[PDB]
């Protein structure tokens, strides 16, 4: 089955991606090179709604999973709606240990609606 995701340690300073998908770097037109070490927040853009940025924001201060669609964009610069699932993973223990990222391209949501 086809994937987009990935993975961050929310134990290094930022929430670096440790791991991405094959696919994902397909979506998104980057290497593999390019985006490790950084915060997934380079996929955001001038068209990207802040309001949903700062839900996804919530949702990682309180560890919950979370499904927003919210413009992206690829390294040549091309927009993209993702339908984005946050999902946090935590050890045997208890403690948060990674995030999971899930995009799915796609305006699955018609955006006046998405505006209400
Ligand atoms: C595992 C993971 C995957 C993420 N994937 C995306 C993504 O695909 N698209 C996106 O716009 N933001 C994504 N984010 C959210 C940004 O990394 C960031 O958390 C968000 O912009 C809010 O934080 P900030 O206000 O510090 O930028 C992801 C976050 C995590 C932890």
């Amino acid at each position: 089955m086809e994937k987009n995701f990935v993975i961050s340690d929310p134990r290094l300073p930022d929430n670096p991606i440790i791991f991405a998908s094959d696919s994902f770097l397909e979506l998104t037109e980057y290497s593999r090179e390019e985006i490790l070490g950084r915060n997934c927040r380079f996929l955001q853009g001038p068209e990207t709604d802040q309001a949903t940025v700062q839900k996804i924001r919530d949702a990682i201060r309180d560890q919950r999973e979370i499904t927003v669609q919210l413009i992206n964009y690829t390294k040549s610069g091309k927009k993209f709606w993702n339908l984005f699932h946050l999902q946090p993973m935590r050890d045997q223990k208890g403690e948060l240990q990674y995030f999971i990222g899930v995009q799915l391209d796609g305006e699955f949501i018609p955006n006046p609606l998405l505006g209400l």
